């Protein structure tokens, strides 16, 4: 009954080579972080989220609707 | 080279309990998408930068600020 938010920062390097026609090719993502960072992230995020206590339960599912947003740093 | 921005829409589904105090527990990840769901995102996203035209060039890195905002439905 209570909704739960992720608010998740982070950074990706990749590596690519670029066409004549200005398109990426090649790419590779350098992952700095022990691989399944995604999921590890959704899971350390939830322990934040906060239900009514004394209503304890087991085999709880949900779905996490969710955006990402992401800049090449300058 | 130019910046880029890149966004990506996706939903995941998990598993938990709750405790007496309200926290949450056991969890795992409903992998319903192939694992790497996150990588491969990103790599179909860089499909849609666009550099100079007519300057190719191999091994370019840049790193990706990203911010991951969810909600439960
Ligand atoms: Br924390
Ligand atoms: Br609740
Ligand atoms: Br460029
Ligand atoms: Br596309």
């Amino acid at each position: 009954a209570r909704a739960q938010a992720l608010r998740i920062e982070g950074q990706v390097k990749v590596k690519f080579d670029v066409t004549p026609d200005g398109r990426v090719d090649n790419v590779q993502i350098l992952s700095a972080k022990p691989a399944n960072m995604f999921e590890r992230e959704v899971k350390n995020a939830m322990r934040r989220w906060r239900y009514e206590p004394g209503k304890p339960g087991s085999g709880i599912v949900v779905n996490i609707l969710f955006k990402i947003n992401g800049t090449t740093e300058i």
